[PDB]
């Protein structure tokens, strides 16, 4: 009904008006200005969203993929929208400015988008100063259910790659609760992720987060082998599954299908998916996955959810919906789960595999 109503205006007339008026670019800016300042309505979540994963509560289990928020400047307004949980970036150590625009392109008979931002970013120094700011603000929120994520990169020009990761470590992990490292043989993955855990672990108790691999869904059945025995062996908190694909499905009509970059949202659905799934039985179960691509309903969240993961992203979504989507996928989740006999979203996890 209320909520209905929200939703249909947003999609069917609000968001399409303010997308015609806007490059997407100058879209996703005033939207991070617009959430900043907190310029959103307000959904309550059930116990039957709350996941216990990574070492914390979560209120309910769709976060805002990062990409979004990529300097943090808007984590409180992200939560206000009703995201579980919030992950900032990609990070790069020093600032950079990512490349020349434009750099992000709709495709709107798709419901998908394709960008080439190239890691733009202010730079770990203007982040931490940033996150410290609202440093206590929260420490609140992820004892009440809301924790923050921080994804780190690595700039264009590096010569050490796990260098750039492990300074992204040292300065933003005492401020996150989990922190994430974007993955593209296997005893260089093993070396770049020995160096990540190390600096982790030389961080005081207190401000020690979770250490998490994103994955592309383009990595070949070896590569995903090789992930999985890494992730294993070396005890990484977790998995992404998944980052934006270099693949362009068939059966895309935008015009602007043949920009170069990383697709996102409905075609990269249910590739997401399977990665999900067969990271999931790899892993033997035993590694959290945060489920991302394409979520635009509950229904694609409880397909991620049973296909292994514990908790979901969307950003795409958000780009067609408008803020009432995240309201909107909570509330189609949480009736699903009752449909099929579940519990809770705990009770869920996996639940195809078994
Ligand atoms: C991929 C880059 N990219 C694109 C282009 O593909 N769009 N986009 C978004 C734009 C918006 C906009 C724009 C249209 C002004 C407003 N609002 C919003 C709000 F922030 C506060 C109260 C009302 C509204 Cl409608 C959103 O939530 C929103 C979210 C997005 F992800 C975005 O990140
Ligand atoms: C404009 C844009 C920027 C993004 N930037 C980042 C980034 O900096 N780091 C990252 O790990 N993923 C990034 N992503 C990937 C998303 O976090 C997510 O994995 C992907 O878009 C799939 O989810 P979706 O279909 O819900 O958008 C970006 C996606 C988009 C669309
Ligand atoms: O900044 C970007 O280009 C970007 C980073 C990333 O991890 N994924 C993506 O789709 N774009």
């Amino acid at each position: 009904a209320m909520a209905t109503g929200d939703e249909r205006f947003y999609a069917e007339h609000l968001m399409p008006t303010l997308q015609g008026l806007l490059d997407p670019e100058s879209a996703h800016r005033l939207a991070v200005r617009f959430t900043s300042l907190g310029l959103l309505p307000r959904f309550q979540d059930s116990d039957m969203l709350e996941v216990r994963v990574l070492g914390h509560k979560f209120r309910n289990p769709v976060g805002i993929a990062a990409g979004f928020d990529k300097h943090g400047e808007a984590v409180d307004g992200l939560y206000k929208m009703g995201f579980g949980f919030v992950e900032i970036g990609s990070v790069t150590p020093k600032p950079q400015e990512g490349n020349p625009r434009p750099r992000v392109f709709r495709l709107p008979e798709d419901q998908a988008v394709i960008n080439r931002y190239g890691f733009n970013s202010h730079g770990l120094s203007v982040v931490e100063h940033r996150l410290r700011a609202r440093q206590q603000k929260q420490a609140k929120l992820t004892e009440d259910g809301l924790p923050l994520g921080v994804n780190l990169g690595k700039n264009k020009t590096s010569v050490d790659a796990a260098e750039d990761y492990a300074e992204g470590v040292r300065v933003l992990g005492p401020l996150a609760d989990y922190l994430v490292v974007n993955v593209s043989g296997k005893a260089e993955l093993r070396r770049l992720l020995t160096k990540v855990l190390q600096e982790r672990d030389g961080l005081r108790r207190v401000h020690r987060p979770a250490v998490l691999v994103k994955i592309a869904p383009d990595l070949t059945s070896q590569d995903k082998e090789d992930i999985a025995s890494v992730v294993k062996e070396l005890g990484i908190d977790g998995l992404i599954v998944t980052n934006t694909t270099v693949s362009r499905p068939a059966g895309l009509q935008g015009a602007l299908r043949s920009e170069t970059g990383g697709l996102s949202g409905k075609p990269l659905r249910d590739l997401s998916t399977q990665t999900i799934r067969e990271m999931y039985a790899l892993t033997q179960g035993r590694v959290p996955i945060i489920g991302v691509g394409g979520v635009s309903s509950g229904q694609d969240a409880l397909e991620k959810i049973r296909a292994g993961a514990s908790l979901v992203q969307l950003y795409t979504a958000l780009t067609f919906w408008g803020p009432p989507v995240v309201g909107k996928v909570k509330r189609e989740l949480e009736a699903l789960l009752k449909e099929q006999g579940f519990g809770g979203v705990t009770d869920a996890i996996g639940a195809d595999h078994r």
